[PDB]
């Protein structure tokens, strides 16, 4: 079973952990890679009710299980704070335009 389905996507523990660290690092390190600039700042405009606190930043989590370096993001992404605590996966499948949902 999955620990988040965002739409028809599978992702377990491992999967949002593995991710995270990777944009973590590569915040704390203040690079950024895609056409998108990952990770990027996550305002939450939908207003999710995170137990986490801001600041929260978004990063690619993709459904092929690689680390993301690049290269179309998806759909998915994880959000983590400024601790390196995960806030939750959400996901634009689902959702109108270029908004969120959480993922199952
Ligand atoms: N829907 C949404 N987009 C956000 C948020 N924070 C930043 N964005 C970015 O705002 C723009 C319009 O949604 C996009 O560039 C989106 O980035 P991503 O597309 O990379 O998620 C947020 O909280 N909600
Ligand atoms: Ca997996």
């Amino acid at each position: 079973a999955c620990d988040y389905t965002c739409g028809s996507n599978c992702y377990s523990s491992s999967d949002v952990s593995t991710a995270q660290a990777a944009g973590y690092k590569l915040h704390e390190d203040g690079e950024t890679v895609g056409s998108n600039s990952y990770p990027h700042k996550y305002n939450n405009y939908e207003g999710f009710d995170f137990s986490v606190s801001s600041p929260y930043y978004e990063w690619p989590i993709l459904s092929s299980g690689d680390v993301y370096s690049g290269g179309s993001p998806g759909a998915d992404r994880v959000v983590f704070n400024e601790n390196n605590q995960l806030a939750g996966s959400i996901t634009h499948t689902g959702a109108s335009g270029n908004n969120f949902v959480e993922c199952t």
